[PDB]
């Protein structure tokens, strides 16, 4: 099964994820309503999620992503919030499981737009035990993963696409809102995402302007 590697803070590895999560949080359209209100996390751990079979089926499709896509994986580092995340570590990512881009499992590189995601879509009714988008008591997790884009098929309006294109193996989508629009990169293959990284944290409350 699945084994948690865990991450010491003094480690290089941590704080490369623990930089890429705090650099990468950005002002969202809904003011804070999915994800809460907060400038910064409260890392509590890093664990390297380790699975005999997961990685195999990951690296299995990789060779051929890597074979269409002139021998390149074209692979990135993304965030992944869900309520799925249990299932994800010890099961993978799957496409089984309302998207701008269709049918496909969605990463950020805003660990902020990845938070909106932890309760469900919109953030749900946030934690169970408070039922607040933005608790600042209640332990989230989320995933920062390897995803095998290959051969990314560039969207800018919304579509409802079952699978990547013919020839390619993601979407980036670009979903534009009065002009302005952050990426989204989707794949249809869960054997396409490995959870490298499992976050633990808390979302910290700014101090009162
Ligand atoms: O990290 C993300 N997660 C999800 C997401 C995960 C699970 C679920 C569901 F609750 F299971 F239906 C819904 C959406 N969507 C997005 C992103 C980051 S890019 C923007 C879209
Ligand atoms: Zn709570």
């Amino acid at each position: 099964g699945t084994i948690l590697l865990d991450l010491a803070p003094e480690d290089k590895e941590y704080q490369s994820v623990e930089e890429e999560m705090q650099s990468t949080i950005r002002e969202h359209r809904d003011g804070g309503n999915a994800g809460g209100i907060f400038n910064r996390y409260n890392v509590i751990r890093i664990q390297k999620v380790v699975n005999k079979k997961l990685r195999e089926r990951f690296c299995h499709r990789q060779k051929e992503v890597s074979e269409e896509n002139h021998n390149h994986h074209n692979e990135r580092m993304l965030f992944h919030g869900s309520p799925f995340i249990n299932a994800i570590i010890h099961k993978g990512f799957d496409e089984r499981h309302g998207g701008m881009f269709g049918a496909g499992i969605y990463f950020a590189e805003n660990s902020s737009k990845s938070n909106q995601y932890v309760y469900g879509i919109g953030g749900g009714t946030g934690c169970p035990t408070h039922k607040d988008r933005s608790c600042y008591i209640c332990h989230r997790q989320m995933l920062f993963c390897r995803v095998t884009l290959g051969k990314s098929f560039l969207q800018f309006s919304t579509i409802k696409m079952a699978h990547a294109p013919p020839g390619h193996h993601s979407v980036i989508g670009r979903p534009s809102v009065n002009g302005l629009a952050y990426a989204e990169y989707v794949i249809y293959r869960g054997e396409q995402a490995y959870p490298e990284y499992l976050i633990t944290y808390q979302i910290m409350k700014p101090e009162a302007p």
